RNA sequence: AAUAAA
C-alpha cells in the first residue's frame, strides 16, 4: 500500500479552544514520547491566539503515535485536529505531500495499521 | 487545518 513521506517529529493542532497556551499542548502531547518544542502562532489581525498550534519532539515515533491517538481527540471541552503539515511549506521551507485524508485517515482509522508488518 | 510571533 502506498504512505505519505518520510516527514515526522512534527504536528499541527487544530480546533484548540482559547486557552489552550502552550503549556497545555505541553502537558496534552508528553505522555506519549518526549517533547522538545512548541509553537503558539497569533491570528495577526487583532494579536490573539488563532486556536491551532504546532508540536515537534526529538523522536518520530512519537508523532506518529499521536496522530493514531489524539487525531480527533478532546481538548477543553472541544473536539481538536492532529496530524502533520499539509504540502504548504512549513516554518523551514520544508516541502510535504499532499496529506490527502480520504485514503491516510481510513488506514489510521482501520486497525490495518498494525496487522501488517 | 495554517498568515508557523520568537
Amino acid at each position: 500500500a502506498g504512505h505519505m513521506a518520510t516527514t515526522k517529529r512534527v504536528l499541527y493542532v487544530g480546533g484548540l479552544a482559547e486557552e489552550v497556551d502552550d503549556k497545555v499542548l505541553h502537558a496534552a502531547f508528553i505522555p506519549f514520547g518526549d517533547i522538545t518544542d512548541i509553537q503558539i502562532p497569533l491570528d495577526y489581525e487583532t494579536e490573539k491566539h488563532r486556536g491551532f498550534a504546532f508540536v515537534e519532539f526529538e523522536l518520530a515515533e512519537d508523532a506518529a503515535a499521536a496522530i493514531d491517538n489524539m487525531n480527533e481527540s478532546e481538548l477543553f471541552g472541544r473536539t481538536i485536529r492532529v496530524n502533520l503539515a499539509k504540502p504548504m511549506r512549513i516554518k523551514e521551507g520544508s516541502s510535504r505531500p499532499v496529506w490527502s485524508d480520504d485514503d491516510w485517515l481510513k488506514k489510521f482509522s482501520g486497525k490495518t495499521l498494525e496487522e501488517n508488518k
